């Protein structure tokens, strides 16, 4: 049907991250005041929320995929994804 | 094909709510840094949306749960989840 | 199923802004601490995500409007509604 996406951003630049999910993946899109580009983000899911927060000037993000009732919690903590603790139980 | 989430966080820690809607509910995932635990919210809704702000410590939510062309607004303010005065028109 | 929804605040009145997309249109209600008000942006779309953040005092917001596989990035910088840079991956 039409993709699904969901948007954060962090700072005065300002830095954005755009989360799309599209025929079952979800794939990333980033400014960082110089152009768009694809980001490092490539997982499944047919819905996509995401969050993040700062600590100093440092970024930290949690992006939450869903497919069927099965919810994935996904982490950038500053060296790249890795896969959170998050559950439904 | 899927359940809808919709998430927010705060300060550093960070605390985090995850809000999803399967089969026409909304329900709550929390962490304030010491594992994920079922929240109290609980409301009808096929899809949802959340921001919040803090004041001193104090968080303070608001989720927009829709079903059909129907959008609530749910208030926390330190003392339960309330109707807000949102409306579409 | 249901309209879609979208939401971002700043500061400590604070100010919200709500978009919906329903039946292939997004508007926006507003509060800025004095009532809900319908805001200016009117576009086409069957899903929304938004962003914001502030420089000085002044709000920046960017909306994330779908249409099929298209995503448009509608900028709010203080004069009006302008259509962004944003393209897919
Ligand atoms: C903080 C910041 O703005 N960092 C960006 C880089 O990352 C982007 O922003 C992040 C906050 C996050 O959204 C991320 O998904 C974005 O991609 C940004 O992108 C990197 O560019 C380099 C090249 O310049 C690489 O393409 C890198 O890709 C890989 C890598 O090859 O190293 C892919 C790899 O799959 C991935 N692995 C994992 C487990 O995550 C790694 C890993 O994320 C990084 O090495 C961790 O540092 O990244 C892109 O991530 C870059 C654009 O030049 O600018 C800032 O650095
Ligand atoms: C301010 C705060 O962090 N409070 C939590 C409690 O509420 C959760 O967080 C708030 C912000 C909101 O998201 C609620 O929907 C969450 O449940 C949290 O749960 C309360 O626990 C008591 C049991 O003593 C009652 O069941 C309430 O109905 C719950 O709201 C507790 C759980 O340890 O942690 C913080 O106090
Ligand atoms: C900065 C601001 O609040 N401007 C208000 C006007 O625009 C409204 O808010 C901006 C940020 C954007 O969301 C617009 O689409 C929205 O209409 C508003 O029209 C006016 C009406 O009272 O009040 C301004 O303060
Ligand atoms: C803030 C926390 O960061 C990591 O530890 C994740 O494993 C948790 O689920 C949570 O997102
Ligand atoms: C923050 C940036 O603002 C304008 O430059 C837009 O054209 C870009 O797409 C981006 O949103
Ligand atoms: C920030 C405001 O809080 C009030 O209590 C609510 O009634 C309004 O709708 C809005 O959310």
């Amino acid at each position: 049907s039409s993709v699904q996406t969901a948007a954060t951003s962090w700072g005065t630049v300002p830095s954005i991250r755009v989360y799309t999910a599209n025929n079952g993946k979800i794939t990333e899109r980033c400014w960082d005041g110089k152009g768009w580009y694809t980001g490092a983000f490539n997982e499944p899911g047919d819905n996509v929320s995401v969050t993040s927060w700062l600590v100093g000037s440092a970024i930290h993000i949690r992006v939450y995929a869903s497919t069927g009732t099965t919810t994935t919690e996904w982490c950038w903590d500053g060296n790249g994804w890795t896969k959170g603790a998050y559950t439904a139980t």
